[PDB]
DNA sequence: CGCGCG
DNA sequence: CGCGCG
DNA sequence: CGCGCG
DNA sequence: CGCGCG
């Protein structure tokens, strides 16, 4: 859904720097559909993350 | 949802031995959900599992 | 131990805002031992937790 | 460790049914390891654990 | 799952 | 407060 | 890649 | 435990 990823986008927007954890829980949705749209998205240059270690991975919004 | 424990452990009764990725693409489900769902079923004696090194553990209904 | 609080707050001087997961497998601790440790030193006024929700608080030094 | 499993086990045999809280003050280990130790033993058909509610859950020896 | 809790 | 969880 | 984890 | 994986 092009409204998961909107949905997504979105908290990102309003939140700046955020783990699935942080999104899923909000949006009720499953931590592996946000992951999969996470990782789609940023295959699109829409979102991006850091990562350090085997820290959880944070996401924000491209620029 | 009764129904979707349900419709897993009918799964299992016909096709016997499965591995949750089996299991979700038949039934149109995250594998996610589906392995919360084992997992608790398990707990529950309702279905158990037997796994091998890293491998897939292999779901099957209890007797 | 004076070590572990040493050990925790030295952490916290390095890397700024962490959780306790950062900590606990940096230092090779028990998540339940920095824990204790990290309440002890917020009730002597040494660090400060942030929360939000049900997130994982977030621990730094004061001031 | 072996050590720690032994111990726990040997409580068990010792005192029957118990809850970590328990286990954890007579040996004076961290109340998260003799945790990690019971469940693991669970999986291993060693112990097994009873549960009602949110109470306790209370550990013993299989057979 | 936030948990430190003795 | 059940929590083991990595 | 086993992952269920809240 | 990082996992998105089809």
């Amino acid at each position: 859904e092009n409204e998961i990823e909107m949905r997504i986008c979105d908290y990102l927007r309003r939140h700046g720097r955020s783990t699935v954890q942080d999104i899923f829980k909000e949006l009720k949705l499953e931590k592996s559909t946000v992951n999969r749209h996470l990782y789609s998205l940023q295959a699109s240059k829409q979102v991006f993350k850091t990562v350090e270690d085997n820290k959880r991975p944070v996401w924000n919004l491209v620029e």
